[PDB]
């Protein structure tokens, strides 16, 4: 087993595939997990998705490096067996972002906030090939997400990051908030270097109302929570400002 420093420890069901580990959530719905090494600290754990849409596959997120992104690539090749359409990244940190180019090299088409790919170069990423615009109210424009899917993305508002993003699968009852939302027990909010303290509490919240029947929420550094994890990571966020 492998046993993070921060992140979700392996449980029953889990299934390692090389350095990674992948849990179902649903028919059509996987999580994908991987390490960084952290010299002296130990292993933390990012979460992503991998969403099987008819005879196609998308990802949200890549792993923390390239051959852990390579890595996924095979480990859908062989559960799955269907090419990946596209890849979403939910904002320019390297648990993010950090294995683009093991998506380029397979030829994956990658879509991000237009603001996630003007920050990429200045976080030491690699751009995605095509960027999102927002409306207004948060929702993406339709224009700019061709045949996304089940893939129904949100930008919230700034909270962890100022470009930070999250997507909600529809015909399920899962939605991604990555970095933005913490566990319904978390201690902290994370990293809050690049974080909008003003904000962040409506923005948790406005991800809660974007999709406000989802009861399974996915977050980058633990399990899958209910919607606790909305709401406890606002409550956390009220305590900034
Ligand atoms: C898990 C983190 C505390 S670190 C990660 C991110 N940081 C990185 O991706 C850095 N490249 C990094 C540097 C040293 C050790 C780990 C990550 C960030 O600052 O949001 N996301 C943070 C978070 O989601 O709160
Ligand atoms: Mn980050
Ligand atoms: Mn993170
Ligand atoms: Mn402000």
């Amino acid at each position: 087993a492998i046993r993070p420093t921060i992140g979700q420890q392996m449980e029953t069901g889990d299934q390692r595939f090389g350095d990674l580990v992948f849990r179902q959530l649903a028919p059509n719905v996987w999580q994908h997990t991987s390490y960084l090494d952290m010299p002296g600290f130990g292993a933390v754990a990012s979460n992503g998705l991998i969403v099987r849409d008819g005879g196609r596959v998308l990802v949200v997120d890549t792993a923390w490096t390239d051959d852990q992104t390579a890595q996924i690539l095979n480990w859908i090749k062989q559960e799955i067996n269907l090419p990946v359409a596209l890849a979403v990244v939910t904002h320019a940190h390297q648990d993010k972002m950090g294995g683009m180019d093991a998506l380029h090299a397979a030829g994956i088409a990658t879509y991000a906030n237009a603001l996630s790919n003007q920050l990429a170069p200045q976080e030491g990423m690699v751009a995605a090939q095509h960027s999102l615009t927002f409306a207004a109210n948060g929702w993406v424009e339709p224009a700019t997400a061709p045949n996304f899917g089940p893939l129904k993305v949100f930008y919230p508002g700034p909270g962890h990051t100022s470009d930070n993003i999250t997507v909600g699968i529809d015909g399920t009852d899962i939605a991604f908030g990555g970095c933005l939302i913490k566990d319904s027990k978390a201690k902290s909010l994370g990293n809050l270097g690049d974080a909008d303290t003003e904000h962040y509490a409506a923005s948790a919240r406005a991800f809660g109302a974007a999709f406000p029947k989802a009861s399974m929420i996915v977050m980058s550094h633990s399990a899958p929570d209910s919607r606790a994890a909305i709401t406890h990571t606002a409550r956390m966020a009220d305590k900034l400002r």
